């Protein structure tokens, strides 16, 4: 005679319940798992079997936590354990609605975005699009997303990886935010011919404002400074190309080709953010590091388990990978401000105005990176991945946010154009109000 283990919940990090098991009858008692929230977070909680174990997500893949151990009769039953997760179910209610009608309103594939605490890197919203609801039977749901792209589905960073460069050139003593540049409308790199997004002849642009109004043909003269060797060295101490160890299934580690490797062209494509790829979890990560002054943490979603007597166990900490200086790190924040900032005027305008929030230190960088034809081993001319990357805010981080558009026809909020800034603008503002945080000179991008 068996004595049944009965399942344990999962939960958000103030014990809001994600799923978890009510007894029921039908092989006589049955048991019922519950999601109280339907799509709320699916992608990571997942759902459930016929046979009461996990199917997919969470619910699988810490089955043997969740499910515990069946006693018989002389041994007793071990019952399932809580799983706790770092995810706010408000956030992550919020988020995952503002992606959806991103999604609608910029007419994109899909769309993707990621909150991290800044200072300790743990998930506090992960959201795509199109999210099934695990409380309905999964195969009548095939038009639904089953998964969790933010970490399965790697993509061409684009733009968003300039902040590589830009935390090299400022690391190593190589550049600082004012120092007045002379940038070419195109250059000849590595055997091949790169092009700035407007055609313009040499423009005084400050290093600041090659980040804020993403000169490519800036960052590649940036990037002759640092050199490869320390190029590569700081896109792996940024984490790409490895898993986060997040704690979630099917996670990809990304592409970044290896330096033995390169071509002679490659070094001027990854500084841009063109040939290597990277989960959104990895790029919004790699933004909490300069958030965090400088200190990379590995992202994580389980915050503690909860034994069944209700002895509570944190997750251990990832350790600490420091990536530039504190100093670094505040002027490369600072400096990303600029991404933000509003000209009428236009000279001192970065990419992407729409994403400040008047009264706050908003940075970010805007991304829009071209995919792969699958048809022509070659480059599409007019299919965009859309990012964004923010900190809120740059005196003050809580929030780094990553965004990514797959291919949008419009804006995330409907306007015309092709940018997730106002997406960052609604979730970065929205988070500012809820806490109630409270509110110097503009910033040249461009000199005489
Ligand atoms: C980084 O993402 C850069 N983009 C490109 O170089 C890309 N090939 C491209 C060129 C021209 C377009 O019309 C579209 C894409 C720079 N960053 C972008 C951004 O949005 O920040 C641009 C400013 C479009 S160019
Ligand atoms: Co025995
Ligand atoms: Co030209
Ligand atoms: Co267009
Ligand atoms: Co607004």
């Amino acid at each position: 005679d068996v004595q049944p283990a009965a399942r344990g919940s999962i939960v958000d990090r103030n014990n809001d319940r994600l799923a978890f098991t009510i007894e029921a009858r039908a092989a006589e008692r049955q048991d019922l798992r519950q999601y109280p929230g339907g799509s709320l977070a699916a992608n990571v909680v997942g759902g459930i079997d016929w046979d009461g174990h996990g199917l997919l997500g969470l619910e699988d893949s810490l089955d043997a936590v969740l499910a515990g151990t069946d006693g018989s009769v002389r041994h007793k039953a071990v019952h399932g354990s809580t799983v706790v997760l770092t995810l706010d179910n408000d956030i992550q209610f919020y988020v995952q609605q503002q992606v959806q009608q991103a999604k609608n309103l910029s007419g994109a594939h899909n769309v993707s975005a990621v909150v991290l605490d800044a200072k300790t890197g743990e998930v506090l919203a992960m959201a795509n699009d199109n999210t099934f609801d695990p409380s309905q039977d999964i195969g009548r749901q095939g038009d639904k997303q089953l998964g969790n792209p933010a970490v399965s589905s790697p993509f061409e960073p684009g733009s968003v990886n300039k902040i590589v460069a830009a935390s090299a050139v400022i690391e190593h003593g190589l550049s600082s935010p004012d120092e007045v540049l002379q940038v070419p409308g195109s250059i000849q790199m590595g055997g091949v011919t790169v092009h700035d997004a407007w055609e313009h002849g040499v423009m005084p642009y400050t290093t600041t404002g090659v980040f804020g109004k993403s000169s490519n043909v800036g960052t590649l003269m940036l990037s002759q400074r640092v050199g490869p060797e320390r190029y590569y060295d700081m896109l792996r101490k940024f984490g790409l190309g490895q898993r986060t160890g997040v704690g979630l299934p099917g996670e990809s580690a990304g592409l970044v080709p290896p330096i033995d490797q390169w071509s002679g062209s490659t070094f001027a494509n990854l500084p841009i953010g063109q040939g290597l790829s990277m989960t959104l979890l990895q790029m919004t990560g790699m933004y909490q590091a300069i958030a965090n002054d400088g200190v990379r943490v590995p992202p994580r979603i389980i915050k503690a388990t909860v034994a069944p007597d209700g002895s509570r166990t944190e997750e251990p900490r990832p350790d600490d990978i420091r990536v530039v200086s504190a100093q670094t790190a505040q002027t490369v924040r600072q400096m990303l401000r600029a991404v933000v900032q509003r000209d009428p005027m236009g000279y001192q305008q970065g990419t992407g105005p729409t994403a400040g929030v008047p009264g706050y230190q908003m940075a970010g960088k805007t991304g829009t990176a071209q995919q792969i034809n699958p048809g022509c081993g070659c480059y599409f001319d007019d299919v965009y991945w859309i990012t964004f990357a923010g900190i809120a805010t740059a005196d003050n981080p809580r929030y780094v946010i990553g965004i990514m558009l797959d291919n949008p026809a419009r804006n995330s909020d409907g306007a015309p154009g092709h940018s997730a800034a106002p997406l960052f603008h609604n979730i970065a503002g929205w988070l500012m109000q809820r806490e109630n945080v409270p509110l110097g000179p503009p910033l040249v991008l461009q000199a005489t």
